[PDB]
């Protein structure tokens, strides 16, 4: 008995129980058997990804074998799992191997009713260049009864029949393929009771169904029935735990931490501080962000609508950042990125001047096949794997060759971002910033500091002239980036030197900063010009007063509170000690 | 070589069998075997003949199974089988009809009359193949009837695209289109006319999924490289996994509806191999494998006419203008490609009463897309709102597609404002500033 | 020591015997044997010496199987071994055909002898090798000289190609051919003007089959990929499947039809290999084999001429019109080229005279190929259908692609409505208004 | 081997041990040894649990030896072996370490 020594008997499982419950897949089952009774080619797999169910069919059409529910040919049939060291017990002396599986088979073939055998990786028989290589073996006999349930994924499957030829002559694929959420949350909760019973803990009811639906919304890359399983007992571990240390999966609360923990995705995570957050961000941005509380607010609006689910699945909130050059609109792309992840260098960004359309399409998601290099998602998708969530910033988009402009419509809309090599991403809980300078002629009309209607609409115009409507009429908003003028640039340069003293180094020094007229005015007059914004308020602040403050304090002149004050272009700053 | 010294002597008379393929691999790398063996070419018997074999055969599958089997069935497994099963030879094609159908009769009864026949195998053909025509359900004929409303019920007007459509699909459904010649389209206006919403919606009534569809971006074509990216490379250069965008969908799918976006800036060389596709379907592949994609439903798109569509002379085109398309069209494509287009169709302009009734449906889709069913409006201004949308959307050079926008930055964003400051439960309404604006409807409910 | 130490002391005398192959795994390996054995050089022999070898042997056979052998019939075997089997060396091909042409007698000897005459010889040949040419089919002289009609009655006008094509055919059945030159043609014209279709019709006619034509996309030939996609890749690089599209056709099917769609596509690497294959014939594969094309008829096909045949100087081309096209295929293929094909052909428009009998053949072909063989049209309206076709089709610079769509536009695409509406059987009727439309049939079926 | 199966009804009990990578062999070899025989996967101990050994046996080299050992050193020899001598399972590792250096200490000792 040569099949007793190589495979395990999913029958005598299945009459001692020791199985889990089959949810759904009746109609896989039924397939199954209506194969196995057929008379020639008996022949079915189990076909689709990993993860789908595919050995549960087994053990289901065991636990039917056993119970009689099955058709006249299979009522005594017994079933066996096989592969593993059926293929390399013959470690040594040709022709080994290729003994047991004719053996097997002739101890399968010979009166010893219906024994049909299950394969569980076909693929891994192959048919290595034929000429008696294991799955070559098989064909001889395909009509021969010898009834067996194959299973493998398609790109196994695929591999094999090309190969081969011949299995797919012989063979009747079954599609398995992940159930639906509902049906998802039915097969958790068959299987509740095992997780519930090994981890000694219990699963909400609900926890079924958001793993379910989290698992559809959250894992791209694993089926629905390991997917949401692993929520389930990743969770239930993280139960087993807090029980031991002294439980149920909670719906809400084990399910989000773990997922958060998992992947992150903000949206996952959802804090219940609600009196600040998504309030307080827009103060905490106001201070970067001076006077432009209408970016703010462009910004804050969407990530209210990504928390709490008000945010459509498949659309990625999106903003295009036009406005004076210098406004501050990148910053600001980080300091959102601050407030979403509690981390402002979370974000991914292309420098967009780099973009032409003899290369920039792969540049961004990778070349594809055949082709030199298989940095598979260039720029970008590279980097959404291990962070589908993070920030997506463009700078100077409007630089940016129109075809891959127009590939970033992905980001925009219809989230399906897919790689050179024909793989999907898929982006949701994730926010894209794109930058451009064509609202400055308007903003420099100078009627407000703040952009008025009409003007808007000029500056809408300029888009235009450089943004397909086919990009512009997707995005979730048209931000744009106002005139500071002088009350904004005062008030950003004393943040400025506040922020800055916040992060410079150490408070060891601390500054007075009274600029007085002197001052404010150096850094508002020699420094904003509309043109250059804010850049230059950071820059005479950094090369003016830090650095001649830093060579002062490596000269160990200065001890306490810090000073600021002018030369009266010959301004420039120059400090005084303070030792 | 333990035979070739004894076949060399007349002894052990030998009867060998193989590939053509492997016979290659055998002979051309010995030398002797072609000296061993005399070849004999066996012929694939033709249609009628396979009629015969499988007559002949009958009664083994009629004993087999305990069913009868009618001649009309065995007509039916080898026709079907010719046209259907190309990737198998008659002799199994046709009875792997046969036998799948008997033994669906054997199944059907033990599940719980057994005469085989034509709508037997014709269904059993389905589900193997995937060819719908074959399922015969003649009660659902409404729906291929009726689909040129089922289309107008989800797009507006362009109803000669839609009737162009419908009989594309009701030949296919009758048997009476061209076993060789894929349904061929090419749709020419406007962007925002409905060109490729309606592709979407045909992949959609035909499989009751938009996402079926099997998109080719033209846009990311190159004469110098994009061909592989459809039939993929030959044998030697690096890559393989050859033509992922038609071969290996095509050897899937064959009744899918493929989609070729923005043909007109294709690169000529991939115009070039559309060719094969709009005629016979038989498509190569780099490999040096053949696609043969006659169950297919091809459309491609163009915005070429959108330089005469824009001269607004009637919302419906008339002569002249469409002529004039058809002059854009001649002046860039090849005449070998348009003379493969089974019917090439200039969408109409969208007329105001259009846009009107793309409103209603759009905002219908808009509302039905929600996941969670507090998310809705009752509008209120039921005429207004609309004719707001359409007065600020309305656009002879961007059709439709404004109204995508214009509802999602005057309507969502507002939306998405009251969501996020809770001044909206569900059931929101509009109202009009001078600038359409929305209503409070808040933590009230 | 196998032998080794023995024979070099000149002990041990031994005769060795191997192919070259053998002796270069062998020699190249063990060194010792290159100099212990001393190698002999063994000629193939000629056709005379096989001839006389064959009367040598020829009372072996003749004993053997009870036969008698005519003289001329073993000068025939030796020379249809070397012209048709080229894959096994003469003195073997020339035995196998005579051995088994015996053979042939001996089966119907036992059944019923005989002797074994040219003919016979002939007739072997072609059993093993195809090359129809020595059936010696003399009985079907009728089609070799009616050829023209029949192909005449699948293709309206372009009496040139046919006759020249059929030239190629009758030339190859006469034995009048050139063994190393495979008859050739390029056929410029309109589009739709039947070029691939003639090919068709021809591998029709030659082997009751379309589908036995070796088709090659060479309109789909880059520079880099192109002569492997047809001849294979060479030792020592991804994918040793030898042969591509064409040896691994043409070592099976030697009497085949070869067809080039659009050689001016090609890139010129192509056309320079297609140089040795359309004359002499010898064209090898990647691994080094020949394989020899001369028993093929090759087609190739280009619409470099349509730019001067649209002018309308003359139905059948006139001189100077064709010059224009002579201009055009000189200045886009090298002469190298064009000098190798046995005859370009420019093919005529396809003028309303034809297109009248176009329509016949179109609609009785969209009967033939229907699956469901019943649902035929009756059509009524012999005139005025025909007309109506006649003239709409008329698109005379697309040659009769656009008749072939009007047909599928105005009749196919209502019928498959009706049909999914079960208004029709068969014998479906055509009326006209002004406008082709179809009627029903009250018996919905 | 025959005897074996053919007289094992009568008890005639038998206890073994095997290596993970031959109980595979048997298993393949035989079949009814898999059938006959019961499997028992035995546990590599942990450094805690090792050292527990280690000191059950600490007297016996002591004595064998005529030396003393610190009890650090038998966790020494226990923790040290897991890191560094990756190639040994533990129950030997931290005894070779113990062993080889009470023999260091003695064979220095009684060196000339
Ligand atoms: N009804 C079910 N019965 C058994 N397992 C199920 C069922 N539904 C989902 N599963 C999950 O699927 C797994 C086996 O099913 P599935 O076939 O999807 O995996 P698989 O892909 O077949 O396995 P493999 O990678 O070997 O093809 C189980 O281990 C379980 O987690
Ligand atoms: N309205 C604003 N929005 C954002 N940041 C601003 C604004 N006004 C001033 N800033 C400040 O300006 C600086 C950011 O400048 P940034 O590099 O974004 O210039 P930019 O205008 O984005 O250049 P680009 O024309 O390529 O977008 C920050 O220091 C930021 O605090
Ligand atoms: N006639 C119509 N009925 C309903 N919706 C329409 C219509 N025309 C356009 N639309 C809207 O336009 C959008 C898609 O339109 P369309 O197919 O015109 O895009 P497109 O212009 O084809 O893009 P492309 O210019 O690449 O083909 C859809 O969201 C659809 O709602
Ligand atoms: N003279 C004719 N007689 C019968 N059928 C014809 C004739 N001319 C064209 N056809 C029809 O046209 C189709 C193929 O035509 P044709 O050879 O003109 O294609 P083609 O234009 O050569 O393609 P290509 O422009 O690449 O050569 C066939 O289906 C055939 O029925």
């Amino acid at each position: 008995e040569y099949l007793s020594k190589y495979a395990i008997d999913m029958t005598e499982q299945a009459r001692q129980g020791k199985l889990d419950p089959v949810i759904g897949r009746e109609e896989e089952i039924r397939s199954t058997i209506r194969v196995l009774a057929r008379r020639i080619k008996s022949n079915p797999c189990l076909i689709g990804e990993p993860g789908i169910g595919k050995t549960a069919i087994i053990e289901g059409v065991a636990q039917r074998i056993i119970d009689d529910d099955v058709p006249t040919i299979l009522q005594g049939a017994k079933l066996f799992s096989l592969d593993l060291a059926a293929l390399t017990a013959g470690a040594k002396y040709k022709g080994d191997f290729e003994e047991r599986f004719k053996g097997v088979l002739k101890e399968i073939e010979e009166s010893k009713t219906l024994i049909v055998l299950f394969i569980d990786e076909i693929h891994m028989l192959m048919g290595n260049g034929k000429d008696d290589a294991a799955n070559i073996l098989k064909p001889a006999l395909s009509r021969g009864q010898l009834k067996v349930i194959g299973a493998t994924t398609n790109n196994e499957y695929r591999s094999i029949v090309e190969k081969d030829g011949a299995f797919e002559r012989r063979f009747q694929k079954i599609e398995v393929a992940e159930p639906s959420v509902r049906q998802t949350v039915a097969i958790l909760r068959g299987l509740q009771p095992k997780y519930e019973i090994h981890h000694g803990v219990r699963i909400l009811d609900s926890a079924l169904v958001t793993a379910a639906q989290l698992a559809k919304r959250y894992l791209p890359y694993r089926r629905l029935p390991d997917s949401a399983l692993d929520l389930v007992d990743i969770s239930c571990a993280g139960v087993a735990v807090a029980r031991d240390s002294k439980q149920n999966v909670v719906d809400s609360d084990t399910i989000s931490e773990t997922a958060a923990r998992l992947t992150g995705i903000p949206v996952k995570k959802l804090s219940e501080s609600e009196n600040e957050k998504l309030i307080h961000m827009e103060r905490d941005l106001s201070s970067e962000v001076v006077g432009q509380m209408d970016a703010i607010k462009a910004v804050s609006n969407a990530v209210r609508l990504s928390r709490s689910g008000l945010a459509n699945p498949r659309q990625p909130a999106s903003f295009l950042f036009l406005g004076l050059s210098g406004s501050g609109k990148t910053e600001l792309a980080k300091k959102v990125a601050g407030f979403l992840f509690n981390d402002e260098d979370m974000m991914i960004r292309v420098d967009c001047s780099e973009l032409s359309e003899k290369y920039a399409v792969s540049k961004l998601l990778g070349t594809t096949a055949g082709y030199v290099g298989y940095d598979e998602g260039g720029f970008l998708t590279n980097q959404l794997q291990y962070k589908p969530y993070s920030v997506l910033l463009f700078d100077e988009v409007e630089k940016a060759h129109p075809d891959v402009l127009t590939v970033m419509l992905q980001m925009l809309d219809d989230g399906r971002i897919t790689s050179g090599q024909g793989k999907t991403i898929d982006c949701s809980n994730c926010i894209v910033i794109m930058t451009s300078n064509l609202g400055a002629e308007f903003i420099n009309s100078q009627q407000g500091s703040k952009i008025q209607e009409s003007t808007k609409n000029l500056v809408m115009g300029a888009v235009r002239q450089h943004f397909r409507p086919e990009f512009l009429n997707r995005i979730s908003s048209i931000v744009i980036f106002n005139k500071l003028s002088r009350k904004a640039i005062h008030k950003i340069v004393d943040i400025r030197l506040k922020e800055i003293e916040e992060r410079f180094e150490q408070n060891d020094k601390h500054y007075k900063l009274n600029l007085t007229q002197e001052a404010k005015d150096f850094l508002a007059k020699y420094g904003y010009s509309d043109d250059m914004g804010a850049r230059p308020l950071n820059r005479l602040i950094q090369n003016e007063i830090l650095n001649k403050l830093a060579l002062r304090i490596l000269k160990n002149e200065i001890k306490d509170k810090e000073t600021v004050n002018v030369v009266l272009e010959e301004c420039l700053e120059v400090l005084p000690n303070h030792e």
